């Protein structure tokens, strides 16, 4: 099992630092996180159909921190030379495509089995029901389920950073111009990722193949979020949507 080459180690240092610099982790999250009051997201009438409705109050707090979350995803990408040398038209398509896949991953790795909450933007700990009622619906469940199964993977800033790069460099997005050049960058990351996996020597058989399944989960989530955004537009007032939010998922 080949370990990373010299060139791969340099790339690895590039993504890892890119991720860390944009992951709102100056201080460990488990300490800076404030819990969103239990009241928020709580349904007063228990027997009233939930359907696909949205808690406006909860939705309100979420949109207030979604913009800085979206920006860090942009800043992360803009720290990778491979990405910056892609046409601006491709940079847009790629960002609108992986934004939620990377954000969901970033939330999932910050899952706390104790309180059973996800820490968003590195400071807001929410429960499954809060994020579910607040707008995401089933997508909330998808992310929590992912966070539950990621705990044993013990992913470091590098493994998480490489996962983001793989998600970012997806050439299957519609309208992309440099499909080949993007697919190549993705191969370069996948390769460095696997080699780094051999270097880490995790005590779990078929760790790489199990990791790739998680990558498929995030792509399913990001796509499900797309259809979910449309619904939010119907259930929630247009004034509550930040211009950055609209731009990335419109
Ligand atoms: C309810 C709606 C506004 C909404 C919330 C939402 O929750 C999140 C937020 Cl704010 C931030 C992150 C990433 C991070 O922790 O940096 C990750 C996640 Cl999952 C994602 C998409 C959405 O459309």
């Amino acid at each position: 099992k080949p370990e990373p080459t010299d060139e791969e180690w340099e790339l690895i240092k590039t993504v890892t630092e890119a991720h860390v610099a944009t992951n709102a982790q100056g201080s460990h999250w488990k300490q800076k996180r404030k819990f969103l009051p239990e009241d928020i997201g709580q349904a007063p009438i228990v027997n009233a159909p939930e359907g696909g409705k949205v808690d406006l109050e909860a939705f309100s707090h979420f949109t207030k921190i979604i913009t800085p979350a979206i920006t860090r995803v942009v800043d992360f990408a803009k720290k990778l030379p491979m990405f910056c040398e892609l046409p601006c038209e491709d940079q847009i398509i790629l960002l609108k495509g992986c934004c939620m896949e990377i954000m969901s991953l970033r939330a999932a790795v910050r899952y706390d089995p104790e309180s059973e909450t996800l820490t968003l933007n590195g400071e807001m700990a929410v429960t499954r029901g809060q994020l579910k009622n607040g707008g995401l619906g089933v997508v909330s469940d998808a992310i929590f389920d992912l966070g539950m199964s990621l705990s044993s993977f013990n992913l470091d800033d590098t493994e998480v950073a490489l996962l983001q790069a793989v998600l970012l460099m997806s050439s299957d997005r519609p309208g992309l111009a440099c499909v080949e050049r993007i697919e190549k960058y993705q191969d370069s990351f996948l390769l460095a990722f696997e080699h780094y996996i051999n270097y880490r020597k995790h005590h779990v058989t078929h760790f790489w193949p199990k990791l790739l399944m998680k990558v498929t989960d995030l792509r399913m989530i990001g796509a499900c979020h797309a259809s979910r955004f449309l619904h939010m537009k119907v259930e929630c007032p247009t004034e509550l949507f930040p211009p950055l939010f609209l731009e990335v998922f419109e």
